[PDB]
């Protein structure tokens, strides 16, 4: 169980360990487009970046690199785009991403500015009359409607290919109350937050990979990821006990580098799979507690 090793860790206070193993474990592999000296600026942090075998390319006969990863999970059946938050020259290329690998959500786990800092570029139209339109990829994008809770905004966007008028709809989940390299206010308002973005569909395999970013694209995203990609690994089976959460981190981070930022964010992985459980079990009820605890009117 995942449970027992959660309170054995706990009693023993050995979190720390723990995650230490996990990042002493975790795969390297080169990084060397990332690190190509024309990609610089299309990097927000120097130490993070995607591995040249899962960086998710642009189709463009350009320069075709963007700062994002396909995490493909073969067992679990789901992947999803982790990129770091768009910068204000890669915007355009963000959402080219978005149409080229057809994906139907984008998942922020962050805001434009945290600690004083701008963590993010506004990549999205916060307001309806006023429109976004990327020059450079050709693509236009439209507020729809939103839906504004307490923790977290979901987003109706239109994304047009000016090129050729085809038009798409994008979710966009925004949770507005996740602290950079901090954990939820509880695993009730994560759960609450993940069934929104898989009652959406935008988790659904007819659908091109979710795009799950924050500002690294790494430490909240990858806590996103985690407890989803669990959860869906016991719901095959309705074993919890099948699952091995380190061992999931770490086939993730094949993928991605750096996954999970602090030892308290994999704690909270532990606590939000755990109790995500009960529901698997066929406990539903549980969903409706989420909401309720989760306070998000
Ligand atoms: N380690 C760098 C870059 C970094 C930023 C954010 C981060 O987490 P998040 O993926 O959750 O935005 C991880 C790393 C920083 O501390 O500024």
């Amino acid at each position: 169980e995942m449970e027992k090793e959660f309170e054995q860790i706990d009693k023993s206070g050995s979190w720390a360990a723990i995650y230490q193993d996990i990042r002493h474990e975790a795969s390297d592999f080169p990084c060397r487009v990332a690190k190509l000296p024309k990609n610089k600026n299309r990097n927000r942090y120097r130490d993070v970046s995607p591995f040249d075998h899962s960086r998710i390319k642009l189709h463009q006969e350009d320069n075709d690199y963007i700062n994002a990863s396909l995490i493909k999970m073969e067992e679990a059946q789901r992947s999803y785009i982790l990129t770091q938050g768009p910068l204000p020259n890669t915007c355009g290329h963000f959402w080219e991403m978005v149409w080229e690998q057809k994906s139907r959500g984008v998942v922020m786990l962050n805001r434009v500015m945290e600690k004083g800092s701008l963590k993010c570029a506004q990549y999205w139209p916060q307001k309806e009359e006023k429109e976004m339109i990327f020059e450079d990829t050709n693509l236009k994008l439209t507020l729809i409607s939103e839906d504004i809770k307490t923790y977290y905004t979901v987003r109706q966007l239109e994304l047009e290919n000016l090129t050729t008028q085809e038009t798409r709809e994008i979710l966009h989940f925004h949770y507005t109350t996740w602290p950079d390299f901090g954990v939820p206010e509880s695993p009730a308002s994560f759960l609450n937050f993940l069934f929104k973005v898989r009652e959406s569909g935008s988790l659904s395999p007819e659908h091109g990979p979710v795009v799950v970013h924050s500002s690294a694209g790494i430490g909240r995203s990858g806590t996103f990821c985690l407890a989803d990609t669990c959860l869906l690994l016991m719901d095959k089976r309705k074993d919890p006990s099948s699952v091995d959460i380190k061992k999931v981190l770490l086939d993730m981070r094949k993928f991605r580098m750096g996954l999970i930022q602090t030892a308290d964010q994999l704690r909270f992985s532990y606590l939000a799979v755990i109790e995500g459980a009960k529901f698997i079990m066929g406990d539903s009820s549980v969903q409706d507690q989420w909401k309720e605890l989760s306070h998000e009117d």
